């Protein structure tokens, strides 16, 4: 199709959203508002769900911030994805919603293992996820992935990615490094993954050109990687000069002190505070990016869940188009709100 300007992996997962009664979170143990993975005793939820008639979308948080970048660019093929499925109907419903959309994918079957599914729970007014990776975690980049991916310069992987193995986020990150304009770019995903995969996800920043992450990742990540001294690890985020530390902090992550022609920038969101990025630019001079985000009344936010995957697909797209790092963080602000003003993980068909 093509030409193809963003590649990336992920965990892909069907999405099965539905608004359930408050004893359904009582009797599988779910407390309201967490997302978490599928414990033994919630073995049964998926197919307990069926009974509340929920609705099948495409999820998987680096496919949503695809699905967005391929929305806005329109050519079929205009972003690619591999990840694994399984053998299942499901695995068939999921790759028939990618499709549909345009978006250039290679699925990897993993025989006998269930596609990864995620109950998205509406109840009084708040979401609850619970996610079963299953065949996810089998995925293994192919041999020919640099083939499949031919023509994009921008690479994205999750942190959730490394639940599979790391190997495939660094051997995507591997191949961008030393390429001046070849972009590597990393979502910090959640605490679990700063802490679970410290080791690997250090050796991965070296190669990072563009890190993402919410202010709580971040605050994961400057305690684990003593990016601050112990008595500000403990400082809100809210306050700007403590996120412009911690966004300095980490870019030395992905710098290691060295200047090169390459991108190099860290971006923190922080809710409905201003968006802070950290850029090393040309000749090594770090410049700290402070973008404002349009106020959006509480009234009208229907659930923050996607915000963040929306936010990186916008500045994704922004950056193929040549945009300036304001400018993409500016279009990664309108996905996001976009997709917080109503019900799922999609730019609505008007945007
Ligand atoms: N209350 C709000 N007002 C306007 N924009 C919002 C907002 N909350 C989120 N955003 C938009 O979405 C982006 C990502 O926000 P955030 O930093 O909260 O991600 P997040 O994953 O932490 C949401 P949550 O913590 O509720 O799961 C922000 O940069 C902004 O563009
Ligand atoms: C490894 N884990 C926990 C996960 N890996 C990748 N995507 C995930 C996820 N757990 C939840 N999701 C997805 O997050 C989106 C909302 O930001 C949902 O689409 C959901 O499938
Ligand atoms: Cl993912
Ligand atoms: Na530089
Ligand atoms: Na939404």
């Amino acid at each position: 199709t093509g030409p193809m300007r963003v590649f990336a992996i992920g965990n892909p997962i069907l999405d099965l959203v539905a608004e359930v009664p408050s004893s359904f979170l009582d009797e599988f143990f779910l407390k309201r508002g967490d997302a978490t993975l599928a414990t033994p005793e919630q073995m049964r939820i998926y197919s307990t769900l069926d009974q509340f008639n929920p609705t099948s979308l495409p999820g998987g948080s680096a496919l949503n911030s695809v699905r967005v970048v391929q929305k806005l660019l329109r050519k079929p093929g205009s972003a690619g994805y591999m990840g694994a499925i399984g053998d299942d109907p499901r695995g068939q419903v999921l790759k028939e919603l990618c499709d549909k959309e345009g978006l250039a994918t290679r699925f990897m079957v993993a025989p006998g293992q269930s596609t990864g599914v995620c109950a998205v729970l509406i109840n009084e007014k708040e979401r609850t996820l619970c996610t079963h990776l299953g065949a996810c975690g089998s995925f293994r980049l192919p041999e020919d992935w640099t083939t499949f991916a031919s023509g994009a310069l921008i690479f994205y992987a999750t942190a959730y990615t490394l639940t599979a193995t790391p190997k495939n986020a660094l051997e995507v990150a591997g191949y961008a490094h030393g390429i001046p304009n070849a972009i590597f770019t990393l979502n910090l995903s959640a605490p679990f993954c700063v802490e679970l995969y410290k080791d690997a996800m250090q050796s991965l920043l070296l190669h990072t050109n563009i890190l993402f992450g919410n202010e709580e990742e971040f605050a994961h990540l400057a305690k684990v990687h003593n990016l601050v001294a112990a008595e500000k690890t403990a400082l809100s985020t809210a306050n700007k000069e403590h996120a412009v530390e911690v966004c300095t902090g980490a870019l030395r992550l992905l710098t290691a002190g060295q200047n090169t022609s390459a991108t190099k920038l860290v971006v923190m969101t922080r809710g409905h505070n201003p968006v802070i990025a950290a850029e090393q630019t040309a000749d090594g001079t770090v410049v700290v990016h402070e973008v404002g985000v349009p106020v959006v009344a509480a009234e009208k936010i229907v659930d923050t869940n996607g915000a963040g995957d929306a936010f990186v697909g916008g500045f994704l797209y922004a950056l193929s188009q040549g945009k300036t790092v304001k400018q993409c963080i500016m279009c990664g602000n309108a996905c996001a709100q976009d997709v917080i003003q109503h019900v799922g993980f999609s730019l609505s068909f008007t945007f």
